[PDB]
């Protein structure tokens, strides 16, 4: 009913690196794909386990259902500053990913932050960086150079532009080839390498990119074998009130009913300029209508909502307890959309949205049945016997320990009943992944320690309706 | 040398009304036409001097180069609400004005801003509320409706389409057609008028527009004596994270020389979310590279600005002595722009743009040969027997009196040599305005009170070169 778990990205010991000089893995990400593929997406975290450093997309494939995986491939991993003067905040970071495959096409989907070299989030400025300029109707990235006040640019080739406009001799490595794109954001003046633009310490070339917070994607026509350079979609959602803009990791989902069906859609969250980590937290969906070419940002959950009798908007609240972070979504039979979001209530919190995604009912309601401690969540919709159902797992407390596997019937308003509560991993446990498997068979990767592992190691689990039914 | 003061638009006495039933006048701007017309706009505040009430937008015309004006013109005047309960701010707010004329078009436009019922800057909501939404390609004006969380919008003909697209039986008056304007807003069910979408208290009907700070545009073919309906130009320039974006009010520019000659520039400032107006009030200007159709937002002269060891952002600071308020635009022959700021640090700041305005240069320059005492000025570029100068005018201080008009040379590095400070008006001075008048002559419209006159009354006066070099 349950299997045993087994391994997919396993951390090092006793604060050590493993075999393959990894301290850690975190954040999983699961996909079964219509070649009935499954794909295991992982932040590789080669120096220690907090979130920033010298830090890998990866992902593993499994052609049996689960029962054997390949080896790593690397998706993308910036190389760190050599001249950096601590190795623990001396690389740009890539952190947090979302898996999804366009169901026509096929193209698979990472979706993932990037940050120049620092803190990730923890190390963002009280003060805005311009990241882009418009010129003549082509966006361009900004580059900063020592001492000047002016806007570099980026332009066409990776050659880099004056602030008035002139060409120069420095080029951007915007195109990279090196295995893991490990040579994107590389500066060159001619045939010479200098620096790096995602370098914020020490540098040895003169310019850098705006420190911000990003959001990138690379694709996979190939089953995921294969995957694309980085492209940098920040600019296609990110609203220029925006702090922090992240995905809210695992998978996403593509509508399958309704009148937008075929609609991608990517849970994030972000952060404002007035309470940014510490009051502003506001989950909210990123969705393409054309099969991943373009991307746009729905409204946020927190969007003209009313708490205590006040309005608020994600763009200038201050308000810890409407905060709503990391979630995961789920599109029902009747064309609505649930978010599960991450929050801190103590408890369960689910958003509905009537139009695909882009704006959010007036109620977000709380279900007290299932506990959340702030921690990650998936789920997933599925059905059973004629009937409809979600799965939801995720830490059952009272820290991020004990998981859960739980189970709601889908009612006629939308509304959901929680029938069980199925305990699938004792000790720690903490980011986690579903997926439907076929034939009555569910997927799970998750975040779990045991014999001073060192937080965290990936494993995967199976299971079927006699596990989530069990009494 | 100089003449004396004509007064152009008159307060009332003793906190009364005058005979028009207006207590108040504000704001003046001062434009020279293609034609030789004088043009002098002013805030006309019908219930009292504060930043907010019922306050139309108003013009005077002089062909005779200030010495008769004719009849005031109302471009526009928002009609009060009925019900408020304070009619003090009671209205729907028009204030603060930019005149400026296309020489090439020769159309006059007149930008101010607008707020919906309430105390303007002084009553802006605490959370943002969204005013626009972009729908297959077209961006609408949002409404709405009490007890419901989603966004309706006014669409074609001013029809009211609900958050799911559907039209409603509702509509918004969008051509309006009475005097002043005064109709822009009504909200009709089939026939019968509701109320207004501007209104925000003791409401009659179901509809109001997004608690923001917007900005509006008239224009005149005719010389001023006739202004098209407001165009409201905010979604052009204001950003998301914009909380205020006015006007810096005064006379624009036509850039004369450069690769962007023909450029309309617009002296507006914004805040923050952060601090908004406790320390980020950041200058800037907007501009049209089209003869007014479209417009464009330049950077801050905050934004990328160093200070302090730190850089800051005109959308993120909070600083009280960094920040730079309502400005003055001047281009020079060389093709720089300067842009006099009023500002807190006592004295006179200028910055500088090397792209026409778009962008501004490390360094503001500061002068304390001239005070600044936080207060709106006016800058104008003349020439004289060969030579470049600029022409400012502001208060001396050590309040909002005694006011001066300086005369600084501009030097071929672009630098400016402040010649000479002469005081033009004892007793209080506050805003003003400056035009080059022909053949060595210049006027001022400025604020002013004497006898008792509430704030403020405008006045007009000429000056030449011998009292430039007295
Ligand atoms: C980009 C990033 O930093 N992602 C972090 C995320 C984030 O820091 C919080 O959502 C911020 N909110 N702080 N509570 O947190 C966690 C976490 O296990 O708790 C893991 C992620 O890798
Ligand atoms: C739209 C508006 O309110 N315009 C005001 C302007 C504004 O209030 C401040 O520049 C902002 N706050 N100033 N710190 O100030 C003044 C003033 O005489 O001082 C007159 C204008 O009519
Ligand atoms: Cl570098
Ligand atoms: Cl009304």
């Amino acid at each position: 009913a349950l299997t045993e778990k087994t391994d997919i990205f396993e951390s090092g010991r006793n604060g050590n690196p493993n075999k393959d000089g990894i301290k850690s893995y975190r954040i999983p990400a699961l996909l079964k794909t219509d070649k009935g593929t499954l794909i295991a997406g992982a932040d590789e975290r080669r120096l220690h386990s907090s979130d920033w450093g010298d830090i890998g997309m990866v992902i593993r494939r499994s052609e049996d259902n689960g029962k054997t995986w390949g080896d790593r491939v690397t998706i993308t991993n910036l190389r760190d500053n050599p001249k950096a003067s601590d190795p623990s905040i001396g690389s740009p970071v890539n952190i947090d990913m979302v898996l999804v495959q366009d169901p026509e096409t096929k193209r698979i989907f990472s979706i993932y932050d990037m940050f120049p070299e620092g803190k990730g989030i923890f190390g963002m400025s009280s003060q805005k960086e311009e990241a882009y300029k418009k010129i003549d109707g082509k966006t361009y990235q900004i580059l900063y150079r020592e001492g000047e006040k002016g806007a570099y640019t980026i332009r066409e080739n990776g050659t880099v532009y004056t602030p008035d406009g002139k060409a120069t001799d420095y080029r951007v490595v915007v195109d990279p080839v090196k295995p893991a794109y490990s040579d994107k954001g590389d500066l060159y003046k001619g045939d010479q390498l200098l620096g790096n633009i995602y370098f914020t310490t020490n540098k040895t070339s003169p310019f850098r990119i705006a420190k911000d917070s990003y959001l990138w994607m690379s694709y996979s026509d190939d089953d995921g074998k294969t995957w694309s350079a980085p492209q940098d979609i920040t600019p296609m959602v990110k609203a220029d009130w925006m702090k922090f803009l992240g995905v809210g990791p695992g998978t996403g989902i593509v509508l399958r009913n309704g009148p937008h069906k075929g609609r991608i859609l990517i849970p994030v969250y972000t952060t404002n300029n007035v309470s940014h980590l510490d009051g502003s937290q506001s989950s909210r969906v990123i969705y393409s209508d054309d099969h991943g070419k373009t991307w746009h940002a729905g409204e946020a959950v927190n969007d003209n909502r009313q708490v205590d009798g006040q309005k608020i908007h994600s763009s200038t609240m201050n308000n810890r307890r409407a905060q709503n972070t990391e979630s995961t979504v789920v599109q029902l039979n009747n064309g609505d959309v649930k978010l599960f979001m991450r929050g801190l209530t103590g408890d369960l919190q689910v958003a509905t949205s009537k139009d695909g995604g882009v704006t959010w009912e007036k109620d977000i309601k709380r279900y007290p049945q299932v506990k959340d401690v702030y921690v990650q969540m998936s789920a997933i919709h599925t059905m059973h016997e004629g009937k409809e159902y979600i799965i939801l797992s995720n830490a059952g407390g009272p820290k991020r320990e004990n998981g859960m596997v739980h189970l709601a019937r889908v009612e006629e308003n939308g509304e959901l009943t929680w029938l069980k509560h199925n305990p699938i991993q004792k000790g720690e446990f903490a980011y986690n992944s579903l997926q439907e498997l076929g034939n009555g068979e569910y997927g799970i990767l998750y975040e779990h320690t045991e014999k001073g592992q060192n937080a965290y190691t990936l494993s995967f689990r199976k299971f079927n309706w006699e596990f989530l039914s069990k009494n």
